[PDB]
């Protein structure tokens, strides 16, 4: 199983900068759940983003996807292709925008966090995969972050 994992304001950012324009404590918390213990396929500058003090990120295979050769992450995987990665029983793929494209024709499952942030879209965001007519969803309550933000859960499944 392969399955994309996300946060993103109402109108598809998803990242900026290098980064995230939010932090929602909640959604770290759901991520480490839904993540430990499975391989995480993340893009080089996704690894990037994680801090050097937290990277690999623990109880999980760290799989870097790169078109360079001599990339070095170290305490992860660094593979030049998707499915090179997908050789687990479960697989989460944790970022960016390039590698959610790249791999939602591989995935059945997408756990998205819709984060109540009004926030336009702009040149150079990364922004989230759209999710086609196969895509059937559940949605949660709207939820309150202590950061101040509205969030709630939106759970994709298709066959
Ligand atoms: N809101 C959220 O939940 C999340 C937000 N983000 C944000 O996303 C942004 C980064 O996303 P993005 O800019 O799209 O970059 P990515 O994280 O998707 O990494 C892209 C890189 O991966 C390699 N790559 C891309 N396609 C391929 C391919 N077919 N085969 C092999 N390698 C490939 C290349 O690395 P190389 O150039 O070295 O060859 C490419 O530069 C950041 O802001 C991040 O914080 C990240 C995770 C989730
Ligand atoms: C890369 C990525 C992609 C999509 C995502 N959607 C939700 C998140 C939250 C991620 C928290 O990731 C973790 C861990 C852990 O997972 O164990 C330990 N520390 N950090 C951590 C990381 C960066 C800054 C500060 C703390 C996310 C992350
Ligand atoms: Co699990």
């Amino acid at each position: 199983m392969v399955g994309l994992i996300w946060a993103q304001a109402t109108s598809g950012v998803i990242g900026r900068g290098g980064d995230i324009p939010w932090r929602l404590p909640e959604d770290q918390a759901h991520f480490r759940e839904i993540t430990m213990g499975h391989t995480i396929v993340m893009g080089r500058r996704t690894w990037d983003s994680l801090p050097a003090k937290v990277r690999p990120l623990p109880g999980r295979r760290n799989v870097v996807l790169s078109r360079q050769a001599d990339f070095m992450a170290s305490g992860a995987e660094v593979v030049g292709s998707l499915e090179e990665a997908l050789t687990s029983p479960e697989t989460w793929v944790i970022g960016g925008g390039q590698v959610y494209a790249l791999a939602l024709p591989y995935a059945t499952r997408c756990e998205v966090t819709e984060v109540d942030i009004g926030l336009p879209r702009e040149a150079g965001d990364a922004l989230a995969p759209v999710l086609d007519e196969t895509w059937r969803g559940e949605t949660g309550e709207w939820r309150f972050s202590r950061s101040g933000l509205r969030y709630r859960l939106y759970s994709y499944h298709r066959s």
